[PDB]
């Protein structure tokens, strides 16, 4: 999916939950589950795929650090 498609993606998620701008785990596990169900595992099974793409160590990933998993995906 785009960039753009992603974002919508991660809006979805995150706005599912409340915080429009950061996702929690379980925001990330139905993403990942709905339009990625591999990467739950691939990769890094969910939880330290999490620590992986929270870079800047608050615990819940922003759309910038969310980038790592593009860039995985890319990969």
């Amino acid at each position: 999916k785009s960039p753009e498609e992603l974002k919508g993606i991660f809006e979805k998620y995150a706005a599912k939950e409340g915080d429009p701008n950061q996702l929690s785990k379980e925001e990330l596990k139905l993403l990942l589950q709905t339009e990625f169900p591999s990467l739950l595992k691939g990769g890094s099974t969910l939880d330290e795929l999490f620590e992986e793409l929270d870079k800047n160590g608050d615990g819940e990933v922003s759309f910038e650090e969310f980038q790592v998993l593009v860039k995985k995906i890319s990969q």
